[PDB]
């Protein structure tokens, strides 16, 4: 009866996010709001309100997708998640925009009332990026020709979405108060950034010599990013214009990487642990063998999926013979074993 | 009493700001579609043709909102679609010919009304084939539309479900609205309004400083300029009038801000209002978020990011404030080194 306010939506992703605060706050807001829209649908007002899009712009492994994952669990009206990937223009074998329509259906049992006030998150966004330097000569059924298809759908349009199978009969959706999220890892973003904010070139002796230290980084250049950028990187204005509102991601630190070894709900270490767990074993990682763990992801630039292979590495002799041994209760995981100078201590019993 | 081009214009500025030709164009074409309705008889031996409207305009110019609009105060049945998801005829693609349908549709299958309408087909530069040349791999998507519209444009007669006895409907009478952004026509344009632009001391060199801008450049438009950005020549005769609409100014969004009966800043006002805290957006303000959505080029659309983004962080922790009773938007906020006056009740 009482929508939740931001700070409790927060509340909720900060159990499985660690970090990204600008972010959480954006998609609270859009939750707020929309669910605001819907408890005004019959517009006790003078105007007919209108939505925000939202675009989840970050490196690879910030949290993207897992932003949406959780806010499909504290959501009340239908979520969907799509992979602009699959997505092609209409009139050709690749997937078309109306399927996003129909997999909302399904979770609204069909309901078009209900769809019609639902929540899209659009994946791999950046993939369907126009390749600006390639020409226009053949029609980019996977990139560009997605995105124009994309534009009536964000605006507002009446899909027309199969009525569960076999011309006549077809659905008629209306995705005019359907809120949509895009996300998407943009790689080389930052060094269109640069460009336009550097701007420190030249070989003369009039010239402005730049030091490769002073050179920012991409959580910084992103941070920093405007719709100018997003045109040179594939997207066309007609798009990067029905997401008006940008959501920036900053890159995990080694602090950062600490707490999601354990923080998240279903962090790493205790995904581990419940496998031993299962055995009969106990697994417990010292604080110390958590900060090795984070500096070596740290350099393989893979964000929170690299914290995976580190433990994996580690682990892989002993989960090879643990199975086999007896009478082993717990392992001890010291940051030596994370460098290579020891092995898992096993408590016997 | 059919309305005069004014009344048409005066409602259409309740909603659209600074589009002269636009509302001009839509008026007189649909005024002299209402006087064709009167006298559809058409028993004087001259048989009246129909002229249909072509509208390019930047991103955030009102092609999409003027038909909308359009809509609200219209009597005869309309119809809106998009030209990307239209395919030609034999593919899994949406037809030509479902256009109609949902105009029939609209009339409650009222054959004598869907005769005598008005559509909107939006995103018509999408379907302009990438290039003039032959096309060797078949554009379903591309020229395949522009040909398959080609007689229902003009007029013919069409085919679409009952609800195989396909309804027969005639489109001789039925007015068509074109749309879109033409994302690279100035570029066009350009290159023949300039001439003789290379090195040497003979040729010109604008420098950029007075080289014409796009908005200017749309204005002198010619029917030679879409065939290089891609359009069927037979295409461009279906559309004879051809209305351009401007690059909104500085001034011109400010005036958007509230001006419209819908505007953005009644849209967050009523929205903090059903929370339970007021809202009030100063004057001063309102200049600084042009001049940033000006730089973003997105038009019109560029303004909701601006308030939003300087409202994000007051709309996350407002809910949970408590007594708080009217907030003061100032153009210091806009910069973002400030932060909204709270006004405690
Ligand atoms: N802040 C975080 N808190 C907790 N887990 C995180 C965080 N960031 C990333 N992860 C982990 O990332 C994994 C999911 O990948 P993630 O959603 O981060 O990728 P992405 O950035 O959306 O990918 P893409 O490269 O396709 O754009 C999950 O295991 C999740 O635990
Ligand atoms: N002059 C204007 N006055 C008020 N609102 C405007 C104006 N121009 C654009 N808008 C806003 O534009 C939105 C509708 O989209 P619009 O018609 O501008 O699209 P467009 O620029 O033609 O798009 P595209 O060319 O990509 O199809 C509405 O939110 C409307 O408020
Ligand atoms: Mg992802
Ligand atoms: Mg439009």
């Amino acid at each position: 009866s009482a929508l939740p306010t931001p700070h409790e939506i927060r509340n909720h992703l900060d159990d499985y996010v660690i970090g990204q605060e600008q972010a959480k706050k954006v998609l609270a807001v859009a939750v707020y709001n929309h669910y605001k829209r819907l408890r005004n649908g019959d517009t006790s007002n003078g105007v007919e309100l209108g939505k925000s899009n939202i675009l989840l712009i970050g490196p690879t492994g910030s949290g993207k997708t897992l932003l949406a994952e959780t806010l499909a669990r504290l959501l009340d009206v239908p979520f969907t998640m799509a992979d602009a990937t699959t997505l092609t223009e209409a009139g050709y074998v690749g997937e078309d925009v109306e399927n996003i329509i129909q997999k909302l259906l399904q979770k609204s049992d069909y309901d078009v009332q209900k769809a019609q006030r639902g929540i899209v998150y659009i994946d791999e966004i950046d993939k369907i990026s126009r390749k600006s330097d390639n020409p226009s000569i053949t029609r980019d059924v996977s990139g560009e020709g997605v995105q124009q298809a994309l534009l009536k759908l964000i605006e507002g349009t009446v899909a027309a979405v199969p009525p569960q199978g076999g011309q006549q009969e077809f659905l008629q959706v209306d995705t005019s108060k359907i809120l949509f999220i895009c996300g998407g890892a943009f790689a080389g973003l930052d060094k269109v950034i640069s460009h336009r904010v550097e701007t420190g070139s030249g070989i003369g002796f009039g010239a402005t010599v730049k030091a490769k230290s002073d050179k920012a980084s991409e959580g910084e250049l992103l941070a920093q990013v405007e719709p100018e950028d997003l045109i040179k990187f594939g997207l066309i204005p007609e798009f990067i214009g029905r997401l008006p509102v940008v959501a920036t991601l900053n890159e995990l630190s080694e602090e950062a990487l600490i707490q999601i070894l354990k923080e998240p709900k279903n962090a790493l270490t205790k995904q581990y642990q419940a496998l031993f767990n299962l055995e009969g074993v106990d697994l417990e990682f010292r604080d110390e063998a958590l900060d090795a763990i984070a500096k070596k992801a740290m350099a393989r630039k893979t964000g929170a999926r690299g914290l995976r292979s580190i433990v994996e590495a580690a682990l892989l002799d002993t989960m090879y013979d643990l199975p086999s041994m007896e009478d082993v209760e717990k392992v001890v995981i010291d940051e030596s074993v994370i460098d290579g100078q020891s092995e898992p201590l096993l408590i016997y019993g």
